[PDB]
């Protein structure tokens, strides 16, 4: 695709900014340089791009609509594959980590970049927390200059935040609230009574839609100073919406997706995860069912994780996520509807974001 | 001490706010909460506050020889209290990540975060990351509204970075440089070529005099609007020369102090770390010294360890620590002859900062 093509362009520019500010003002030798030249296109490259070029798609929607000199039109367009970049990053670093965090094996069809002979976890924690200065030290280059500067800086801190503290809900998922506590090894639940609609949406809520949807849709807006022509509580509704599906998409992903085709291995069996297969499953599974569930949930024995899985096919799980996204659609268009009222080419940037995530494969 | 207790009050009003606004705009519950509020005491909590207070002594500096209102004097205080806190908030998240790829066990006389039962490394990874996100919820409070915002957050930032990257610097700093390949699996030096005295200075200069010096004098200026009234290539150049003792100071202590008085246990010998001891050590010992500390250095081995403690004693290191520190008195007492020109109550204030780490013992 020739637009992908472009948005990689960028990346280009800014790893070169980022690599010759390395050796020209952090004393950075070669070797050093190089391992950061593979530690970032090994996290940043070789994903979908979408939440990137989402940044881009919203901003070449109001620059249809809007006059501008082509100076400008260029600034915007570049302004918007930065941002897109920040995101990237931002998720880079996010996926190190939270690849450490959840023991998984594979990324984008490579291993996870802690699994690299030559990484290791202590340098991957670190790798880590350079991806996410990264964002900053891009931002404060490219956009030092922006009056969006200060609105984009400060949502941007925002979505980190509540996404560290949504990834703090998922990975205490599998413990009893009542029993949690830094000074006492973390039992699992035995009850599975947390694992709840009510709950998994709050976990998602945080530790997914912030970044994944409103993050590049807001930041869509603040490169096109156009974010006080739409209805804020509107894209923050749907943001949440679509991000939820994502999640679940992504979370049905991981047990029934092939790895060849994902791109990387299920884990959420093994980690006792509070995954949307799971909340459903106990939703509408008998007594026996749920029984023999706990029985065999979050443990990395192939035999246990086959049985959990003999049970999500006998659930027949496949009919409750058709209703599911039945009811998404339903609330999507509803919401994509309402942005028409305001802003109608912002309303097809929902759309075509909408439709990029309902038709996804991996 | 009573100054002590005043800053530690703003800690008990910023835990308040970050924990008030978990409740209700985060949706946390009771546990989860109280598990961040023992993770914020765990890791914030129990130091010496040398960074933090560092900027409160910039900052009263320059009100005893300034006319100002009561409520200012009393803002400029609280918000040298927070940017205190900012500093000591990014501290935590350096040494809980740190503690992790340096293997430690202890920490002001408890163990490491991650080694908490209830804990684990999992979760560590993204404590450490909220312990960041924390500091910029902070600054986002209080300073909004200040005219230093924007200067203070593009300081904190690249002092961010830089630390980062002085991180990559250290935890790298046995492989030899042109080995280094995320591919392949790092072998440890045999040469010991890249212990210099050039290549330490590098190493130390990022991963610690930034953070430590360099952003806690600035930003005291930045809270007392004095930026301007100082020689600000004085100012970076003394963090850096303080900031390299006090690193110095540590790497000592490391194998020299014991625990109890330490708070924590050395790892330097076993970790292969470039560190001070080691490279004065190289720099001085004869061909069969050298041998036998190649042999033995990099190793868990209490024995191997022992072997290379003893080389040290032989060695006779504490004559090249006098040297080194009379030398570090030289220049810093002539930066801070040079800082009197322009700003003789910040080279009171240097002075001070250099005192306390001078006598210091843990
Ligand atoms: O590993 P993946 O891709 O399956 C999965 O999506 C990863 C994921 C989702 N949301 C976040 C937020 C921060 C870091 C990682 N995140 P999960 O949430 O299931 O770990
Ligand atoms: O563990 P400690 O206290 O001995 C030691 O000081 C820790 C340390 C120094 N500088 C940094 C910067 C970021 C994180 C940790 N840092 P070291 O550098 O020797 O790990
Ligand atoms: C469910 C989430 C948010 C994590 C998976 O992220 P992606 O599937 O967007 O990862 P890449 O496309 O960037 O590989
Ligand atoms: C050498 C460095 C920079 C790490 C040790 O930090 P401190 O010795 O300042 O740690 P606390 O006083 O905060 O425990
Ligand atoms: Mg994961
Ligand atoms: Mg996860
Ligand atoms: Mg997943
Ligand atoms: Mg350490
Ligand atoms: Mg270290
Ligand atoms: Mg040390």
């Amino acid at each position: 695709m020739a637009s992908m093509e472009r948005f990689l362009s960028v990346y280009d520019e800014v790893q070169a900014f980022l690599l010759d500010q390395l050796q020209s003002k952090y004393e950075i030798d070669p070797n050093r340089a190089r391992y950061l030249r593979i530690m970032m296109d090994t996290t940043c490259l070789g994903g979908k791009y979408f939440r990137g070029m989402t940044v881009v798609n919203v901003a070449e929607g109001f620059l249809a609509v809007t006059q501008h000199d082509e100076a400008t039109k260029e600034r915007i367009l570049h302004d918007a594959c930065v941002g897109g970049w920040m995101i990237e990053f931002l998720q880079a670093h996010y996926l190190v980590e939270d690849d450490i965090m959840d023991g998984s094996v594979m990324r984008r069809g490579k291993p996870c970049w802690y699994r690299f002979p030559g990484v290791t976890t202590q340098c991957a924690i670190n790798d880590g927390i350079i991806l996410k200065s990264w964002t900053q030290i891009m931002a404060w280059h490219y956009f030092a200059d922006r009056p969006f500067l200060k609105d984009l800086l400060c949502l941007f801190q925002k979505v980190d935040y509540a996404t560290a503290v949504g990834q703090m809900y998922d990975v205490t998922s599998m413990c009893d609230s009542n029993k949690l506590d830094p000074e006492v090894a973390q039992p699992m639940t035995t009850d599975f009574a947390e694992f709840t609609p009510a709950i998994y949406k709050r976990i998602v809520k945080y530790k997914t839609t912030f970044y994944t949807y409103l993050l590049p849709l807001v930041m869509g807006l603040f490169v096109s100073e156009a974010a006080a022509s739409v209805e804020m509580n509107l894209v923050e509704r749907v943001a949440h919406l679509i991000g939820e599906y994502f999640q679940v998409q992504d979370d049905v992903m991981d047990c029934f997706t092939p790895p060849e085709q994902l791109g990387k291995v299920g884990t959420d069996i093994e980690d006792a995860k509070c995954s949307w297969l799971a909340v459903t499953f106990l939703g509408k599974a008998n007594a026996a069912q749920v029984a023999e569930f706990k029985a065999n949930y979050g443990d990395k024995d192939p035999a246990k994780v086959a049985v959990v899985k003999r049970l999500y096919s006998e659930a027949n799980l496949q009919a409750d996520f058709a209703a599911y996204e039945a009811e998404v659609v339903r609330e999507v268009e509803s919401l994509i509807e309402q942005l028409k009222v305001k802003s109608p080419t912002f309303a097809e940037s929902v759309a075509v974001v909408w439709e990029k995530t309902h038709k996804r494969k991996k």
